[PDB]
This record gives C-alpha cells, structure tokens and sequence, in this order.
C-alpha cells in the first residue's frame, strides 16, 4: 500500500542544476573516494524531505536578500540578510545557513539590485561575494559584497543579489577556484557548520557517483567552471510533491533511448537522494538528446549493476 | 479512457515566473479588455504543447547566446545568435524568435559573459538589451547590447547574456517602461511577427484573467517592475510531461486552504493555457502560504464561476 515512486521524464538537457541557476548539460562520473562530497543545495530524499540549505526554486539558488551598509574607504558593502521570503532572519533555525546560500567556496559574481520603497527608484551594480572569505557568515546573518560603487546604494532598502557566474585570480594557478566540493564556513572560520545534509559516497566496489553537470559562466580569470549536482532541481521539486515512500534503500533506474527502444545503462537512486553507476574513471557520458531515466524496481545497496 | 489531468501541488510562492527567471510572489487579477494580452513565454496547452517562444527551463527565460562583434566608437556589441543549445540558429523554424527570447518591450540589464575556448580565460560585463530598439532583431539572428566596455570582449567566442532586471529613463514619466504587454518586433520594426501564441481574453461576463505575478528587479531609474505570466513555469513543465488530454475546453480548479479545509475561490483553466476568475477590478489576491490549486472537473466556457 505504498504510493508508487517515479522520477520525471524530462531529459537531462531539459532540467536545471540544483546548485546554481543554470541548465544541466551532461552526466558525468568520476572517483570521489579521496575527498568528502557534501553539497547542501540539491539535497532531497526520494520521499520528498528537503535537506541542507535546499529550497524549491531554481532561481533562488545562490541568491541573497537583505539590506546593505557601505564599508568606508572601499567599494564593499555588508548585507544584513533577510530570510528567503524577506522576513527577519532567524539564526536558530535548524539549517546550515539561509536557504539557497551557496554551498561551495568560490567568488560568485552577479548584480546587486535595490529599490527605494518611497519613490520606486532603483539601482544595480556588479558585485562579487567571496564565499571563502572571513566576512562570509551567512548563518550569523551577514555577508560582504565587493561592488563597482562607493556611494550609490541606500541603507535600509531591500537589496537582492542575483548570481551569474564565477571568477578566478589570474595571477595564480589556472582553475584553482572555485572549489565546488569545499563547503563554506557558514558561521565564519572558527565555528563549525551545523545541520548539514550528510556526505555521500558509493559503497559498492566498482561504483562511482553519477553527477548532473553544468558549466558555470566565467566572469574573470581562469575559473574552474564545472558544477556537479546530485539531483536535478526538477527531481527535488518532483519528490517534494509526490512524497512517495521509499520501499527499500535503493531505486533501480534504467536510462532508456527511445530512438532504439534499448536501455543504455542502469543506475542506483539511493533513497537519501543521490545516484551511483558501475564505472571506474572519469567519464563524460554520451547520451541521446531524448534519453530519459525510468524507475523500474526497488532493490538495495547489495544489488550489482551492469557495468555502465 | 483519457489520462487524468492534474496541476502541481506547489504553492504560488514555491513556483517560478514563466516570463522572467524570478519567483512568483502573488496572484493578481485586473481588466484587460482594452489591450491585447499575447505573451509568448509561459505558453503551453493543458495537454502539453508548448507555444510561442516557450521552452522548458526557468533559467533560460530572457537569455541570449552567441558570439559578439564590437561597434566602433561605442560600448555596444552586436550578438549573432546561436540556438538555445548553442548550435547554428535557423531563422526559418516556425517560432516567433529563438526560444526564451524576451516577450516584452523593455530595457533588460544583466551580465554578458564569455569564455575563450583555447585557454579558458573569461570575462564578464554589465550589459543591457533594449527589446524595443531598431537593432532588436532576434528572429533574424541578431540583437545589440550596450555594455560597460569598448574592447574587452573577443570575437568568435561563446558569449551568454544572463538577465537580472530592468531599467527606465528617469528623465521621463516614472514607470512608463517596461511595457510588459507590448511584444517586441522580433524581425525589426518593418516586419510583422509570425507563429505567435494567440492573444487571450475572458469571454464570460464578469470574468478577468488571473495572473501569476512577480516583481522584476530594477537596475536604474523608475521602472514598472510588475510581471504577469499566464502559467507558472512549473505548470508548463508539468503539462509537457503529463500530456493529459483535455476532455473539454475548461478545467475547473478550486484553490484550497489546508489550514481550514475550505475552498477560497474557483477558477477556469482554459485548455489553451490561461486562467480566468469571476471578479471586476484590479485586485491583489490575499492567499494563505499553504494554499494550492486542485483540479476538480472538466466544464466548458459556459460555466458560471462563483464570484472570487
């Protein structure tokens, strides 16, 4: 008597990254035993429980909202954060940081925009947030932006950061940042993170994570633009709505090619919300544009997949 | 023997505008008999046929992709457009303009970003596209951007425009632009638009359209930031996947409050993909945060709704 489980029939390129507001481009697998994989956006169980900093909107990912104060002698502004819905932010909620906060160390560039309530006057400036910086303390309710202005923003008016891409310091080793697998210190460098979605890894010999990969826009320097999420944003929204009970630890998915009627590969969708495949090595999967994932049966962690 | 029709159970504030990449904020109704309502994004039949310039990604709305050429003596660049998937653009496809092209007259500001293939060097600059301007000819394969640089972009490298918000000329009447209900001339001012999704209007006495409303960020001046879509982007994605046959011209939806177990109002979801309500006048609906739409039955255009 369990509600039947399903995944969307959208193709990979019809879906959105859950860790930055950009389309998915491809599937990728590679080894990850040497480091901790613990993203906080795009985290959702198959029965629809959102985890980490995950929220439902594709366009809120890596945004910030609040009001700003200028730092004298610079073009930097401190943003005192509001909640996702523009209310007072509560640092005691059982989350790592405000919902949608970036979950990687990087220099994220976009625009800071603001509207003055009284007259509807507006202003917008290019801005960058360094999520590895000392003033990056979103859990405590504040972050800092570097901008292209020293005077134009007003205090005590609603201000939004819309992310666009990432930057790197061209005087240093190319592609050395962002570091997509390094979590920010959400409460600053001396405080440990809390309420995290758990780290993930394959347990089965010969398996690797299967990542849903995009390329972030680059805005300066020589950034590492790869961005891998564990679940498309549309899968997060789907599971949240369906809330179908997990009948075992692992849902077996087949990736099907409608142009031949044949299965390309099978994979495990773990109930805690990540996918594994039987492959060793780094590999950009080559998939048909109409290929789709299809749930076939409940298995468990002991199931041996056919090699990808 | 028709597949049962459904709408998502996401609440309004859990969904995304289909005409600009921003969250929905509220439902709004107002009269629109005096002008043509003919948006091209967020257009989809209830049985899943995308119309106009509508595509499936929330984050591709109002983006452009291609490569750029500098216009000497200015900070303007012409973008020679690529298709949504970065391939050669075909002006003969039976669409009004490339998928995701803006469907309103306005000055849309964001960032133009670029990556040089050979070395992975990147660059990003603030940029604005005037969709009412003479060089706005996306159907013909080109648009113009005003930027903050006269030399930094390379030719013949992939370049992306990511929209953020809108601007207005503060020396003129406040809130006189954008004009969300004026279509661009996709092939320029002397050529009529083609392959459009149809104009929509209530036919029933005492009915008005029900709009899914957001506020676009403003980036300069005193813009009109209201943005009304006919369907949330998540509804477009849902109908596209479900493809449930329309059993009549109109699906009757009830908007339900789970905190009381009572219906707040009922509305008509027309099979061609828009909603009407029985109300006269401009009205910001006040809805509970957990309220949701629920499909109850197939009716037709002659059905009399209870007053909203």
């Amino acid at each position: 008597g369990s509600k039947p489980f399903t995944v969307p029939i959208l193709t990979v390129e019809e879906m959105t990254n859950s860790r930055f507001p950009i389309p998915l481009e491809k599937l990728f697998t590679g080894p990850s035993g040497a480091f901790v994989v613990q993203p906080q956006n795009g985290r959702c169980t198959t029965d629809g429980v959102l985890l980490g900093t995950t929220q439902l909107s594709p366009v809120n990912i890596c945004t910030f909202r609040g009001d700003v104060t200028h730092i004298a002698g610079s073009r930097n502004y401190t943003m005192n954060l509001a909640s996702l819905n523009w209310n007072n932010y509560d640092p005691t909620e059982e989350i790592p940081a405000p919902l949608g906060t970036p979950d990687f160390v990087g220099k994220i560039q976009g625009l800071l925009t603001q509207t003055t309530k009284g007259d509807g006057s507006t202003r917008g400036h290019k801005a960058t947030v360094y999520t590895g910086s000392a003033p990056f303390t979103p859990k405590l309710g504040s972050v800092q932006f570097s901008t292209d202005t020293e005077n134009d923003f007003e205090t005590h008016q609603n201000t939004k950061f819309t992310p666009v891409g990432v930057i790197q310091d061209g005087s240093t080793t190319h592609r050395n940042e962002p570091q997509q697998w390094v979590l920010p210190s959400y409460s600053g460098r001396n405080v440990h993170n809390v309420h995290l979605a758990p780290a993930v890894a394959p347990t089965f010999p010969g398996e690797q994570l299967l990542f849903f990969r995009s390329t972030m826009p680059g805005c300066s320097g020589y950034p590492n633009m790869d961005l891998d999420c564990l679940l498309p944003q549309e899968w997060v929204q789907h599971f949240y709505q369906e809330a179908a009970p997990a009948q075992s630890d692992v849902a077996l998915l087949r990736f099907v090619n409608p142009d031949t009627g044949r299965v390309l590969f099978e994979c495990k969708l773990h109930k805690s919300g990540y996918v594994t495949v039987a492959h060793t090595g780094q590999h950009d999967l080559v998939i048909p544009p109409n290929g789709y994932f299809r749930f076939d049966s409940w298995v468990n962690q002991f199931y041996t997949l056919a090699p990808m």
